């Protein structure tokens, strides 16, 4: 009975139920059993950590720990591999025996049928052992992958966060370790038994070949063995080319992500075309590298499929012209079978050695990484904290935060404000002075830089807490997100953060503040919650979010803002400057003790089944051009015909049992070499052409789309169309298609030859055909499904790792390390289950196909028994066993990847906007905004069809060169009205007349080129400062410098390294918010347009900076007309005409003095609120 369990485990019957069935119902993690307690990431991690700790006590090297953790399975797998290899070497011997016995006490052992039965049994045993080895090694490799992921995740949680240690590039290295390093180490562990087996297989094969064919065997073995060093050389060249391609791909991906993450600015500036051209240039560089890589892949395939032919040629010619006897058929076919046996190990030994080198470097990298550095609410005495480099960033720190009372700390930009919080949390290094709390309890913390979980908004706000409707609603209302969440595609469940629907900086800050408030933890550390928020939003938030909501819960609050106007509410105040606290006390106490501090603060105030998708497959094939497809298919057909002809020529030559045969064989070998060369070249060329043709139009169409598409569709899918799908099309498909074609042709040729040799074989072909059809049918669905699960469950794993390495401070301030560890384990287990069952399906198919092939070998042999043709048939029967499962697996992979091609193709057909317009090209003036006049008539605007009109028949006219400022409550249509001039939002009724031309009829690019707009949150694109100032590069440097002076950034630019070409980090992160805003103003200036639209430009600007910016703008653009959306009404007091928007209506339209004249005026009330 237990032998039945052993057979079930050897034949992977334990998964037949989930393969034969579960094609009707898709395979889901519910269907797949949870991982056995033995293989869970927890157990593997504890084992590997125990081994590593034993080593560390002995000291530690990761290799010895890995051995002590996963030796026994690897020894078992190597034993299985050796048994499989030895049994497999019984093929050629059996063929030789059968052939010799045919056509005319150990007598029984010589009987032909006995040899046939022995061959069949040996084949089934070899395949069973080989697949058992594969599965044991795969299982051990996946266990190791789980352990390593858990280990590096624990290290990530225990990181240091100092910029000396972590800096900014370290996150990239951490993501690399989680993604590529661990996978490469896992794959080395997958393939390691090859290092044990392949050299021994080569040795045994060459020994048998010598025993069969004297010195000719030595000659052939030398020629063949020359295939290992050549393969290693070509593999090195391929690795170099693929590293270059990877670098160019990462560059292109960063450029694309920048383009489609700030698409609104590009479209408004009409820069989309320039950035797309730059991305296309990077694509051309990537395609040059990819063409080199494809050329070397073609040469690798050529060598793989040719050097064996040259070796056979040398062996047999040397035997013919050296060996006295002729070529007995048995010897010839045994030699051919041995060469077929040795072709795979030699072509793969170079790959396993390269994998071993990559694993050694990966383990060195991991070893390097693991050593990376690591009434009174709170009391600090003689605090002295350092970031790690030994320099005392904070000195003489002594604070006392009252419990249950609001505390605010104030200082200059860069006065040890944000660092003090991290020091309190322990992230900093405590040189001297202990910190004593009421060991620490969880403390809610909203980092200065907002951090967002990729999960939905509801999850981010809740953040692992007991979802309570009342508290959730109260927080969301206090945070002013109730209408903003409704705006997003899903009211309460839309994706957020990287790889989700992008949000404005204000929205991110609001989400983070909501998360901090929602938690029940008593201590709360808020760091610049108002920086991104508008003035109205901040006022609303503090009026009740801080003063009411928190005080209702009697929670200690530590708010870090430079907005002094709210100091009146502070119960305790701490002044920090130059890393030292000026004083700590109440407002009145501080003022009495420090009159100078009060004066400084006042001055600062200044006041069901899915079939194979043939259609997409055919479209991909024809993408290269019908001629290229015809050349590929015809060349492959001719190549395989010539190879079969070589084998048949050998068969006839043996049956003859000489100079006339030598010449024929040599000529056919030459033809085979040439046709292999041609076939490889053509297939790779078709692959390259298809990749280029798809990607070019893909990117062009995506950029040409409409804004709402980016507004709703998550950025994850859009950027996945370029990151993974294009990678698949460029690299994975062409190889898979080539493998499929070659394997199908070889299988068909073998079937044909076997049938020709023994036409009776066709009788047994039918049951074998049916069995193969059923195996193909069931596997091609089970695989597809399991790969779907693997990818869909591997996305969240890397998302979790990335979002953990990001915002360590939040994780360790909430003290939610354990919960995140548990989630990491629960995700890595799921991913490993999916991958493990994918490999189990592969083993299932391989074993069933190997038994099918063993049946084929048995039937072909039995037919042959009842003179060289028998040997030829047996040889091809043996090769069918090798090639059948590869046909099936390549077909499955081709289907899966053509799915990605289909996705890209569907994205290739998308809506757009009528850039052409209708106005006469000659009609437009040379300088259209010459006068700058603006006139409107009953304008009506709606963001999307069937939605509520944002603007309600607003009618307005601006005289040339006038200056008008617009204000109003949030969601009153200010931003939409500003964007109206650019037709970023559809207009139902009314029109906008500028310079006597209705914009509606103008070409979109022409309209959006001659207008200058400054968004609320400034975004600056990576590249040179010149590039940001004018990508078209059509401005003399003098204009750039004049603009920089106008922006007041001339001094900073001069201080820049290159001055005029200083490097700019992605998104303008290099500079400050004020510097970025000034640079955006300069960007607007260079356009030399007469109309400027400032949509809440100075939201993050300070009072003095805002005033100086406004005055310099007015002086510089005195002639030009400007429309400004006022962040604060006080900024637009000196305006020619004032407009206030309320619920999409311009209630007030008159001069600022006239508007202020009205009693209880809305604007007048706003001014009082600001004051
Ligand atoms: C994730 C599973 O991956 C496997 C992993 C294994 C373990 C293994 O010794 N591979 C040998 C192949 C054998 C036939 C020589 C090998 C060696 C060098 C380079 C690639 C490869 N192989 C890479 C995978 C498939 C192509 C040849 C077996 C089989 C598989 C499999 O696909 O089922
Ligand atoms: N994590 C860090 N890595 C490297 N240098 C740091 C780090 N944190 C602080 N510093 C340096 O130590 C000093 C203290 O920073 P401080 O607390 O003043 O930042 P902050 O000005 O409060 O934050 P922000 O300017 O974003 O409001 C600064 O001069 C800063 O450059
Ligand atoms: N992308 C969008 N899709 C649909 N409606 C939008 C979109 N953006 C804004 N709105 C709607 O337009 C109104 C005004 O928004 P907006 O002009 O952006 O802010 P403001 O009120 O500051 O002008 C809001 O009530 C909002 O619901
Ligand atoms: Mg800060
Ligand atoms: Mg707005």
């Amino acid at each position: 009975q237990p032998f039945v369990n052993l057979l079930s485990k050897a034949t992977y019957w334990w998964m037949n139920t989930l393969i034969i069935s579960a094609h009707r119902k898709p395979i889901d993690l519910k269907a797949i059993g949870k991982l056995p307690i033995a293989m869970r990431a927890v157990t593997n991690y504890v084992c590997l950590k125990e081994a590593y700790e034993e080593q560390k006590k002995k000291a530690p090297s990761i290799w010895l720990a890995m051995y002590r953790a996963f030796g026994r399975p690897i020894l078992l797998s190597s034993t299985f591999r050796y048994l499989a290899d030895l049994l497999g070497f019984a093929g050629p011997l059996c063929i030789s025996g059968i052939v010799q016995r045919v056509n005319e006490s150990k007598e029984f052992l010589e009987n032909a049928h006995v040899l046939a039965v022995l061959l069949f049994l040996a084949l089934i045993l070899q395949r069973t052992f080989l697949q058992a080895s594969y599965y044991v090694t795969i299982e051990t490799g996946i266990n190791l992958r789980g352990a390593l992921l858990a280990m590096i995740y624990n290290k990530i949680l225990r990181l240091s966060t100092s910029n000396l240690s972590m800096g900014e590039m370290t996150l990239g290295q951490i993501n690399n370790l989680v993604a590529i390093e661990t996978n490469q180490l896992m794959w080395f562990l997958f393939l390691c038994p090859n290092l044990w087996a392949m050299p021994v297989q080569i040795i045994m094969g060459v020994i048998l070949l010598y025993n069969l064919l004297g010195s000719s065997a030595l000659v052939g073995a030398a020629v063949i063995v020359l295939l290992a060093p050549i393969q290693y050389f070509i593999a090195t060249k391929l690795a170099e080319a693929q590293k270059s391609t990877l670098d160019y791909s990462t560059e292109r991906l960063k450029k694309t992500n920048e383009i489609l993450k700030g698409i609104k600015l590009l479209k408004l500036y009409a820069w989309e075309h320039i950035f797309c051209k730059s991305v296309e240039e990077t694509r051309m560089k990537e395609l040059s590298s990819l063409k080199t890589f494809a050329l070397y892949t073609s040469l690798s395939i050529f060598m793989n499929a040719a050097i064996p032919i040259a070796a056979v040629l040398a062996t047999f010619v040397t035997h013919a012209y050296a060996s006295g006897n002729n070529l007995k058929p048995a010897e010839a076919f045994a030699s051919l079978s041995l060469f077929h046996i040795l072709v795979t190990p030699l072509f793969l030994l170079s790959t396993v050695v390269r994998f071993a080198v990559k694993a050694i470097i990966s383990v060195q990298k991991l070893n390097e990484f693991l050593l990376s550095d690591e009434d009174v609410a709170i009391k600090v005495t003689n605090g002295y904290f350092s970031w790690g480099s030994g320099l005392a960033t904070l000195s003489n720190i002594d604070i006392r935060i009252p419990t249950g009372q609001l505390t605010m700390i104030v200082g200059q930009v860069g006065c040890g404000k944000s660092s003090l919080l991290l020091a309190i949390l322990g992230e900093m290094q405590t040189l001297e002075g202990k910190v004593y709390w009421n060991s620490r309890y969880s403390v809610a913390y909203a980092a200065q830089k907002p951090w967002l979980l990729n999960a939905t908004v509801e999850e981010n706000i809740t953040f692992g807490s007991s979802f309570n409707r009342q508290r959730y609603k109260a927080v969301t209302d206090a945070c002013s997100l109730q209408p903003d969440i409704d705006l997003l595609p899903f009211g309460d469940q839309t994706e957020i953060g990287e790889r989700g629907i992008n949000l404005s900086g204000g929205q991110r800050q609001r989400i983070c503040v909501a998360r901090a408030l929602y938690q029940n933890t008593n201590i709360v550390f808020l760091d610049d919650p108002f920086s991104a928020l508008d003035i109205h939003l901040s006022d609303h938030l503090m009026q009740e979010g801080i003063l009411k909501f928190l005080q209702d819960d009697k929670r200690t609050v530590v708010l870090v803002t430079h907005k002094l106007q709210y100091l009146t509410h502070a119960d305790w105040i701490i002044a920090m400057k130059d890393g030292s606290v000026l004083r700590e006390g109440t407002l009145k106490d501080i003022q009495t003790k420090d009159v100078e501090l009060y004066e400084h603060w006042k001055t600062l105030m200044n006041r069901l089944r899915t079939k194979m998708p043939w259609k997409t497959c055919w479209w991909y094939l024809t993408s290269g051009g019908f001629f290229l497809l015809f050349l590929m298919i015809f060349s492959k057909l001719l190549k395989h015909s010539v190879i079969v002809a070589i084998d048949y020529w050998l068969a006839t030559w043996t049956s003859e049992y000489q100079t006339f045969y030598v010449a024929g064989f040599s000529i056919l070998c030459g033809a085979g070499i040439f046709l292999c060369l041609v076939t490889s070249l053509t297939v790779e060329w078709m692959g390259l052409t298809a990749a280029k043709n798809l990607h070019h139009n893909l990117l062009n169409k995506i950029i040409l789309g409409p804004i709402r598409f980016f507004d709703t569709t998550p950025l994850g899918l859009i950027l996945n169309r370029f990151s993974a799908d294009t990678n698949i099309i460029d690299q994975h498909i062409p190889p898979t298609l080539e493998s499929l074609t070659r394997s199908t042709l070889l299988c068909l040729s073998a079937i044909g030859m076997i049938s020709y040799a023994t036409p009776v074989f066709l009788i047994a072909l039918a049951p074998l055909g049916v069995a193969f059809y059923f195996i193909q049918k069931y596997f091609r669905v089970a695989s597809k499904d399991l790969q779907e699960l693997d990818d869909s469950t591997q996305l969240p794993l890397l998302c979790h790792f990335s979002e953990t390495a990001e915002g360590l401070t939040t994780i360790r301030a909430f003290r939610h390390e354990t919960r995140f560890k548990q989630r990491m384990l629960e995700l890595t287990d799921t991913n490993n289950i999916a991958y493990l069952f994918l490999s189990a399906a592969n083993r299932w198919l391989e074993v069933r196909t190997d038994y099918l092939g063993a049946c084929i070998v048995l039937t072909a042999s039995i037919a042959s028994i009842s003179s060289g043709l028998v040997g030829l048939g047996l040889l091809y029967a043996l090769t069918i066993t090798n090639y059948l499962n590869w046909v099936v697996r390549n077909l499955a992979d081709l289907e899966v990847q053509m799915g990605a091609v289909k996705k890209v193709n569907s994205f290739l057909t998308m809506e757009s906007e009528n850039y052409e317009g209708t106005m006469d090209p000659s009609q437009v003036p040379e300088h259209w905004p010459q006068e700058g006049e603006i006139k409107i008539h009953d304008l009506c605007v709606r963001y999307e069809n069937n939605l509520k009109p944002v603007l309600k028949h607003v009618k307005a006219y601006i005289k040339p060169g006038q200056k008008v400022g617009i204000c109003g409550r949030t969601g009153s249509g200010k931003s939409s009205l500003s964007l109206a001039f650019f037709r970023m939002v559809d207009i139902f009724d009314g029109k906008i007349v500028i310079d006597g031309i209705d914009i509606s009829k103008l070409p979109l690019h022409t309209l959006r080129s001659r207008l200058s707009i400054i968004l609320q949150d400034p975004i600056l694109f990576s590249g040179s400062i010149r590039f940001n100032l004018d990508p078209e590069c059509k401005c003399t440097d003098d204009r750039l410098w004049e603009a920089l002076e106008i922006a007041q950034l001339k001094n900073m630019v001069k201080s820049l390294p290159g001055g005029l070409d200083a490097t700019v980090t992605e998104g303008g992160e290099n500079f400050s918010v004020g510097q970025r805003q000034l640079f955006c103003l300069a960007r607007a200036f260079v356009r030399k347009s007469s109309i400027l639209i400032m949509d809440e430009a100075t939201a993050s600007i300070d009072m003095a900076t805002e005033n100086i910016l406004q005055k310099v703008v007015m002086t510089a653009f005195a002639d030009r007309t400007v429309v400004t959306i006022a962040h604060r009404v006080h900024t637009i007091l000196t305006a020619d005409l004032v407009i206030v928007m309320k619920r999409g209506n311009i209630l007030e339209y008159d001069t600022p003095e006239s508007l202020l004249a009205q009693e209880d005026g809305v604007f007048a009330s706003f001014v009082r609120a600001d004051m």
